[PDB]
């Protein structure tokens, strides 16, 4: 029922300036959206438009999406969810070996579970549907700076999610910077 063609024009005329027309943003401030899951894109946009998601730089996006209809946001969500994801590159000096170990096997000493167990072996996440009561957003190729910022919001409680708040608070700045670096290069 969602109209991907209309979603295309919305992304082209509204979102592209920050997130790119395919969702593969080139500015580390604007998170990637290509192949992010439909319900996740939809609810995050609505939250930013409606003043519920306030942390970080959400304030620059809210005015631009203020007069988008709910159907408009659903259409551009379905559009972005079908795009092909591009990845950044892992910085060899940002301990990508530790990042990979956090991602694939967690940090058992600090009860940090492997990110991959929810976010997938390529960081594709999991969409909602079926009898699944819990979906997981895509992370692969996401800008490392954005990842660290969200992880900090979860740490401080500026962003709410009991699962991620508990995970982020068990980790160190070094842990976050490493796993973020690895995630940027996940293709
Ligand atoms: C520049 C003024 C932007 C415009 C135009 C659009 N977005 Fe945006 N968006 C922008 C920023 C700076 C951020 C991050 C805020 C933060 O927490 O620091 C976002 C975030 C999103 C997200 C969440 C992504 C995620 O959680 O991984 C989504 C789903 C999103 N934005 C959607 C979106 C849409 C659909 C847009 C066109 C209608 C759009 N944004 C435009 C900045 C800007
Ligand atoms: C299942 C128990 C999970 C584990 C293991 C990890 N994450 Fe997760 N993540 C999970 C959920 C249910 C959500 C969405 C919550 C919400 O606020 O909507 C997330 C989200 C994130 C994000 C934000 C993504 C964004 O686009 O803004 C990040 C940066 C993230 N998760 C990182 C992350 C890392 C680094 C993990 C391994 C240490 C990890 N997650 C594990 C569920 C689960």
């Amino acid at each position: 029922k969602a109209d991907v063609e209309k979603g295309k024009q919305v992304a082209a005329t509204v979102c592209a300036a920050c997130h790119a027309a395919d969702g593969n943003s080139g500015i580390a401030m604007y998170p990637r959206l290509a192949a992010q899951h439909t319900a996740y894109i939809y609810h995050q946009t609505i939250g930013i438009r409606d003043g519920k998601r306030t942390h970080g730089s959400a304030a620059v996006m809210k005015p631009v999406v203020m007069n988008l209809s709910d159907q408009d946001i659903l259409n551009v969500s379905a559009f972005y969810a079908k795009q092909q994801p591009k990845s950044g590159e892992a910085n060899p000096k940002e301990n990508p070996e530790l990042g990979a170990k956090i991602y694939r096997g967690g940090l058992s000493d600090k009860k940090v579970p492997a990110c991959m167990s929810c976010h997938g072996p390529s960081g594709a996440g999991m969409p909602g549907g079926g009898s699944e009561i819990q979906a997981y957003p895509r992370l692969g190729g996401q800008h490392q700076a954005y990842i660290v910022e969200q992880m900090n919001a979860y740490k401080s409680g500026q962003r709410k999610n009991t699962i991620m708040e508990d995970i982020a608070n068990r980790m160190s700045e070094e842990d976050l910077k490493a796993v973020a670096n690895f995630i940027q290069g996940l293709r």
